[PDB]
């Protein structure tokens, strides 16, 4: 059947960058690998230099008659934020050349977020929920994490915008936190956590509670 | 390819009737030598006419690229109409058809809330107005802002996100100098969107 594979790579999840106790991968995807021929070859790089302690996952068949194979390169944190570049070949006897990917932080100078939470608009506590905004600007690279939390537990009802570039080339995103009116209004204190590797300990956290 | 890539009307567009809304079709990977596609056009099965191609264009993968915009009425776009592309090589086996439409479903009203910018922002040359505009659906939607009838430059707005009920949201930053909010500038954050009467809404913020 006609057409080839397809070669997709993808980056460490942004929280397991930033904790030391949490394990980063690069997952190498191959797509469309033929039904007949489905042996792949990985070969991983890191800045060029060929490593070989990735785990390659085995074939698995698909319902519309190819292959899918995935090598799973577990990588050091300090490396992945150090800017390694982190390059998948692939490589199957129905293909005239193996076909090569790469993919490390982008570049630039990384810049500490600055996060402000704002309470709910006036006009909202008419209603029986309102919204709790945290504002993370002015970081880069986009990769982040934002949760939220209160007494030590995290909320259940929220939901994060992607990142957006904004005018100085730093990105900025919203997190909205949607809560029973009540709760706000008894005076219980939420906060918005925030980790970017150019946070300090890689992480803070703002509050917001009513006066 | 030949690839086709099928796009919508700006919001903005379909909701006022002196703007054009159009859906485009547009093929890429045309070969360098076959660069005569044709466009027929289909509205909810029904063939019409007004399509408008473009000059067909070169680009530097040594490859062309031609683009086919329809002109739509704002009312059948609204009212949720099938816009079809079918596009025709040799090239390509058989020929390929696009289709898009708004999104199925009631449409709900934006509620559009201003927020100030926090106490801790107010130690910074510049301060963020923030929009919060939630609860809207479909995701087609315009935001802007003004401050005393003129629109204001330095603002970037979220995509839609889909929200937990279904509905979208979005946030609109504008940043402006912190003079200018202390002075007691009235800003206000514009909404456009199908389920607001006259399409249109506003909203102000100032310092109180
Ligand atoms: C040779 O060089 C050529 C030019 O350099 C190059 O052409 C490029 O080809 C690729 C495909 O290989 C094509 O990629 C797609 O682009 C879609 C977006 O088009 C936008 O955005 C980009 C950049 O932001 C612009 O360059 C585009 O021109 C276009 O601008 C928009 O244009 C419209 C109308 O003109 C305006 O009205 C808009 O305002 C404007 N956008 C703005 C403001 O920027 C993109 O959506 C495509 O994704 C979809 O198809 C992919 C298949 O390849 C899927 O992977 C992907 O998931 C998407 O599928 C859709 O997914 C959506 C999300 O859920 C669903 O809603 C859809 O249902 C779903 N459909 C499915 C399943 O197909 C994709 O990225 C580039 O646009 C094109 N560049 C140009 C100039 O057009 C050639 O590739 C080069 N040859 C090669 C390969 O060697
Ligand atoms: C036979 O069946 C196969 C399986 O159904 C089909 O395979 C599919 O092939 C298409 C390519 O045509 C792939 O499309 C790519 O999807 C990428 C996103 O992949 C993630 O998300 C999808 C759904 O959200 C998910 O199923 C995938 O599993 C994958 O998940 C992620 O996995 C990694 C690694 O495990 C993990 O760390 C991530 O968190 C996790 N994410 C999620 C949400 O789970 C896109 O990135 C690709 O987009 C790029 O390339 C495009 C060009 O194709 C381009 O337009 C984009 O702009 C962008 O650069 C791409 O869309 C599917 O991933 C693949 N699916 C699977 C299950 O692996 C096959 O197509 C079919 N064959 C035929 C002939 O019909």
């Amino acid at each position: 059947l006609l057409g080839g594979p397809s070669v997709f790579l993808f980056p460490p999840k942004p929280k397991d960058t930033l904790m030391i106790s949490r394990t980063p991968e690069v997952t190498c995807v191959v797509v469309d690998v033929s039904h007949e021929d489905p042996e792949v070859k990985f070969n991983w790089y890191v800045d060029g230099v060929e490593v070989h302690n990735a785990k390659t996952k085995p074939r698995e068949e698909q319902y519309n008659s190819t292959y899918r194979v995935v090598s799973v390169l577990t990588v050091l944190h300090q490396d992945w934020l150090n800017g390694k570049e982190y390059k998948c070949k692939v490589s199957n006897k129905a293909l005239p050349a193996p076909i090569e990917k790469t993919i490390s932080k982008a570049k630039g100078q990384p810049r500490e977020p600055q996060v402000y939470t704002l309470p709910p608009s006036r006009d909202e506590l008419t209603k029986n929920q309102v919204s709790l905004t945290c504002l993370v600007k002015g970081f880069y690279p986009s990769d982040i994490a934002v949760e939220w939390e209160s007494n030590g537990q995290p909320e259940n009802n929220y939901k994060t915008t992607p990142p957006v570039l904004d005018s100085d080339g730093s990105f900025f995103l919203y997190s909205k936190l949607t809560v029973d009116k009540s709760r706000w209004q008894q005076g219980n204190v939420f906060s918005c956590s925030v980790m970017h590797e150019a946070l300090h300990n890689h992480y803070t956290q703002k509050s917001l509670s009513l006066s």
